[PDB]
């Protein structure tokens, strides 16, 4: 039995509204059947347009990377409720520790928002073979400023620096066995209640084509989707969690 | 008079340790005929590799996005000296607020850091005519938290978000009106000694081909590399800084 799977879109171009406002009426005339939550986490500054115009029931708005008390609680009041953090991409460019983004999700949670916390190793650490270590050990620092409760507002994307925008997609059992290490994790960490409950999402990638094979998968709970997401075929992805 | 023009490299390409090292061989092994300062600044993941390739004796390594006071101090240590905060983008992508980045500026400064600050305007304050008020807002911001003295620290980088890996560079008119915004800004409010003194580096879709036009221009002192410095080409743009 698996959790409602999230199918979420990553959104950053820098050339328009236009085609963000032709992807929006192409969400809101899809039909969706089966239980899925879509998320559309837009910048920053299309926030307003996106919320207003987006009206499909089964989609709801995140933000991003919201470095700031004061950065949660106007996102909040404005009627955001979700937030994304890049914090495989921000520990490989930046040097931004686990502590830290352990302490963002604790900050994000406690301000009423539902966390999708990005982890992944580096390219070199999975050449090393150190996905196992790296996952866990920012899977670790999580817990350690989350409270049991907490977990029901949390969801894990495992989003591997390599997968990012590069056209290299891990393969449907790649891609399980992280994931499988981080549910047995969890559920013997924290408890079983909340390891089965878990969604555990994948990102770096991920396309129309290969969508229906990964969420397959056992302990594939949906997507994290960057390029992918400002196109038509967003659609098939979503789709792909059945 | 032109101050002496700078050529930053923005570096961030994932599965990259031998195509990087061969760029470094690469500009450790090029000649470089008059006073430009070069500055590199990759991942943070890749520090320690390009601080032990890099030795060319116009090259300095810069680090990205260093947002904490321990984090300075680490930086500090191993013998970093400057630092690019790509404020634009996180303005645009994330809400980051004026008044976040003019502290950021302010804390590197105190620490004895060179500051490259990106700042510039989304497509749309583009399209709608708001460039002008957006930048000079800015700048201002920044300014209130800095003494005469500091400004020698500074290096400003007039980096359009709609320009930033989208290919859509700006004309050297374009560039130019926003440079001499700034200046013009920073010589009323501050001082045309100040204001003579600092360098104004665009940044956006630069490539060797159009780089040497841009650096005609009187009010451009140098670029910020993103894409184009991860190729061979970046020999061409630091030679087009005369």
């Amino acid at each position: 039995s698996k959790p409602q799977p999230i199918a979420a879109a990553n959104w950053k171009c820098n050339g328009s509204q236009q085609s963000l406002s032709e992807l929006i009426d192409l969400f809101n005339s899809t039909s969706i059947n089966h239980d899925v939550q879509c998320v559309v986490a837009p910048s920053f500054v299309h926030l307003a347009m996106t919320k207003e115009r987006l009206s499909h029931p089964k989609f709801v708005i995140a933000a991003q990377n919201a470095g700031n008390a004061d950065g949660l609680a106007s996102l909040k009041d404005f009627g955001v409720n979700w937030i994304v953090l890049g914090h495989s991409e921000r520990r490989a460019y930046y040097g931004e520790t686990n502590e830290i983004v352990a302490d963002k999700v604790a900050a994000a949670v406690a301000s009423g928002f539902m966390v999708i916390a990005c982890i992944g190793e580096t390219l070199q650490e999975r050449e090393s073979g150190r996905t196992a270590v790296v996952v866990l050990t920012q899977i670790a620092a999580i817990a350690k400023k989350l409270k049991k409760a907490d977990w029901a507002k949390v969801v894990i994307a495992y989003e591997p620096v390599w997968a990012i925008g590069t056209g290299k997609v891990a393969t449907p059992q790649q891609a399980q066995e992280t994931h499988a290490l981080i549910r047995s994790w969890v559920s013997s960490k924290i408890g079983a209640d909340v390891a089965g409950e878990l969604r555990i999402l994948y990102g770096g990638s991920v396309n129309g084509k290969n969508a229906r094979t990964l969420y397959q998968q056992r302990d594939v709970n949906g997507f994290l989707v960057g390029g992918a997401s400002l196109k038509p075929e967003f659609v098939d992805i979503i789709k792909a969690t059945q």
